[PDB]
Formats: C-alpha cells, structure tokens, sequence
C-alpha cells in the first residue's frame, strides 16, 4: 500500500543520507564542496524543516480546541489530571533509567573526549500564561540579566514559537466554547474544519518529507570532521543513549500499559509502527500527530475524544526520550571533567530533567537548552556539549519515537479508565 511506501521511504532516507554524506565526506567533504556548494546541498533538509515548522501552530491549536470543547469538562479534568501524572511518572522513570544506565555502563571512561535555575521556571511559568496570543505565536518569554554589582533579572520576548501558552490557551478556550452551549457550535466547526485542512496539507508534506531528511542527514553528517574519531569517541555514549531508549520503549512502557490495562502492549504498539517510522524518519512530533492520531483512533479502539485531546498535549509536554538523553548527557559530561555525583546531585539532575521536559521547544535548541539548564543546576563546564550536539541527527530522532510513543500508550491508558 501507499503508505507502507511513504514509510518505507521516509525510513530509507536516513540510510541514504549515511551513504551520501559518507560519500561527500570520503570525496573530500565541505572543503572540497566549498561555502556556496555546501549552503545549497544542505538547503533541502532546511526547506523540509521550515515546512515542519509551519504546520505546528494551527495543526496543535485546532486540534486542542475541538479535543477540549468535545468532552464534558469534569471529564476533561481528570482525563487531564491522568494523563499529567502518567506523562510526570514516564519522564521521571526515563530520567531515572538514562541516569542509571550511565552511572553503569560509564560512556565518559576515557580521556579521548546562564539562566539561574529559578529563573529558568519562572521564565517556564511566565509562558505558560503568554502575555499576548500574536506574539506568543512566534516569540517567548526570557531572562537576561543587567548589573546595576547586583545581577537584576530582566526579561524580555525573543524568537522561538510559544507552543505551550499556546497549548494552554487553545485548552482552555476549548472548555470555554464547551460551557457556551447551542452558541459554540460555530467555533467548533471552524476549527474542526481547520485542522482537517492543516492534515491534508501535513499529508501532502509528507511526501516531500523523504527528499528532506536525505540531504538533512547527508549534511549533518558531512560537518562532522572525522567520522570515524567522533564515533570512536561517541561511541559508549550513543549506546548508553540508544539502549536506555530502546529499554524504555519496548519493556518500561508496555510494561505499564500491561500492568494497568492488562491487554497486550505489543499489539498496541503494532498498529501505530507507521507512526513511530515517521517520527524516527522526520524527528517531529506534529508531523506524525495527525498520523499517529489516524493509527490510534482506527487500528486500535481509542476513542475519538480521548486521541484528540491527549496526543496535541502529549506531543508538547511528554518527552521522555528528550529527558532520558539529557541525563545521560549531564552524566556524561560529568563523567567527563571526574566531577563525582552525589545522591544528592543525582536526585537534582533527575528533578530539573521532569521539571524542565514541559515546555521542549520544538526547535532543535529545545532538547539542548535544557541539557544546559540541568548543568548550571548541577555546576557542570558546558563546554563539552558540543560533543553530544555532533551526533544530534541519530540521538534526537531516537528521542523523537520515544517522544510519541509514550503518548500513544498513555492514550491507550486512558481509553481503559473510560471503559
Ligand atoms: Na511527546
């Protein structure tokens, strides 16, 4: 079928742009290719993501709103109030594994290789309450600070989407036309007729998408200097990374599902693979949001109302991956300089790695922003974080399956509370 193509392909795409870009970097890599030779084979994994990024504000806002305004609002609450403590209970449990699986397993054993933190949440606190909803749509609230030598915090709006003010707000003006009644209908219809429309044009982007992600990774991996050092360096890094997910994708999870629902997890897990193919192909989670909210709803028995309103949310807030890598990132950069964790650190790390997962941004620097914030947390050089960015392309999209299954799951959770 046509979509086992589409998915095939999106998977494929990646080992294509391993093979092209080890080719162009054996055949001499950027220096032979030059600035404007590089600018433009790189070009295409740039357009591909301009056009990921397009889609993530109206797609999210109108799917929130119609999931919000489509259920009865004490529902809504403790649907909310569930899936908020099973996403804080996975993060917590990814965290705990990525920490785990380096303190064993030690990837920084060899010698080959700032916001406060209050701040830091109050600026967090500041965007979930956008001061305005035009500007929240591009724009997000942050601290610098000025001396006058007393270092006063003083904040101000710069680039980079709000999308969880935004989220919040498309929640609650979803309640809001819920309470109108008869005179709410209206708005609800638009936006349902919004987001069918933002799904076709998602739909029609994945086409495109294979193309994209080619060049993306052939590029990504033609900066790398050395291919073959950094991977000797990386190379106990990326497995404590790719075990501790593969670990909390296929035996912590199921194993919750199992334990709750007591249906098989695997056969979940079966009917949304082509979901999880294109977040392990694209690394963004909207662009299999309609995707994984079509498998959810058809292949299994998800309800409509429950998918709808928990995977947008899901999609922002449940980022297990992300914080299972930035432990074991933190811990590895602490392995790094010989600075000896204690229970005490190690409990920091894990709590600012949960805190700090709310409010990922979508963008790249959102899954290593963070990273940053947990070391000033913990008093970690970051210097080494350019390490663990040069291997982003492959760790990220490892992040970007767990970042949607564990929704899918939790839906599956809920749909059992309902029943
Ligand atoms: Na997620």
């Amino acid at each position: 079928l046509r979509a086992n193509l589409l998915v095939l392909l999106t998977v494929v795409a990646v080992v294509a742009g391993v093979a092209l870009g080890l080719g162009v970097s054996g055949a001499g890599g950027a220096l032979a290719l030059g600035p404007e030779r590089l600018s433009a084979f790189v070009f295409p994994g740039e357009l591909l993501l301009r056009l990921l990024r397009m889609i993530i504000l109206p797609l999210v806002v109108c799917s929130l709103i119609g999931g919000a305004a489509s259920l009865d609002p004490g529902a809504l609450g403790r649907l909310g109030a569930w899936a908020l403590l099973f996403f804080l209970v996975t993060t917590l449990l990814a965290s705990a594994l990525g920490v785990g699986l380096a303190l064993a397993l030690q990837p920084g054993a060899a010698s080959a290789a700032s916001k406060e933190v209050l701040d830091s949440f109050l600026d967090l606190a500041r965007n979930i309450f956008p001061s305005n909803l035009v500007s929240a749509a591009f724009r997000s609230y942050s601290t610098t600070y000025e001396e006058r030598r007393v270092k006063v915090p003083v904040g101000q709006e710069v680039e980079g989407m709000n999308i969880l003010g935004l989220v919040v707000f498309a929640i609650v003006f979803g309640v809001a036309l819920r309470k109108l009644g008869p005179e709410g209908e209206l708005l609800i219809r638009f936006f349902n007729s919004f987001n069918e429309a933002t799904m076709v044009l998602v739909s029609w982007i994945m086409w495109y998408a294979p193309v994209g992600i080619m060049f993306l990774v052939a590029g990504k991996i033609v900066e790398m200097e050395d291919v073959g050092l950094l991977f000797a360096r990386l190379g106990k890094y990326i497995l404590c990374c790719l075990l501790g997910h593969a670990i909390h994708g296929l035996l912590v999870l199921p194993l919750i599902y199992f334990l709750f629902t007591r249906k098989n997890p695997y056969r979940f897990l079966w009917g949304i693979v082509t979901p999880l193919a294109t977040a392990f192909g694209t690394s963004s989670s909207s662009a299999t949001l309609p995707l994984m909210m079509k498998c959810v709803e058809e292949n299994n028995g998800v309800a409509k109302h429950i998918s709808r309103f928990i995977l947008p949310i899901g999609a922002t807030v449940n980022m297990d991956g992300a914080a299972l890598f930035q432990c074991v990132a933190a811990v590895f950069i602490a392995q790094l300089s010989q600075q000896s964790l204690d229970f005490v650190k190690i409990i920091t790390i894990l709590v600012t790695a949960t805190a700090s997962s709310v409010g990922a941004a979508g963008i790249p620097a959102g899954g290593v922003l963070t990273l940053a914030i947990i070391l000033e947390a913990v008093n970690l050089p970051v210097d080494h974080i350019s390490l663990i960015l040069a291997v982003d392309w492959l760790v990220d999209r490892s992040c970007t399956v767990l970042n949607v299954e564990g929704d899918a799951l939790g839906a599956g959770l809920l749909q059992n509370y309902v029943d």
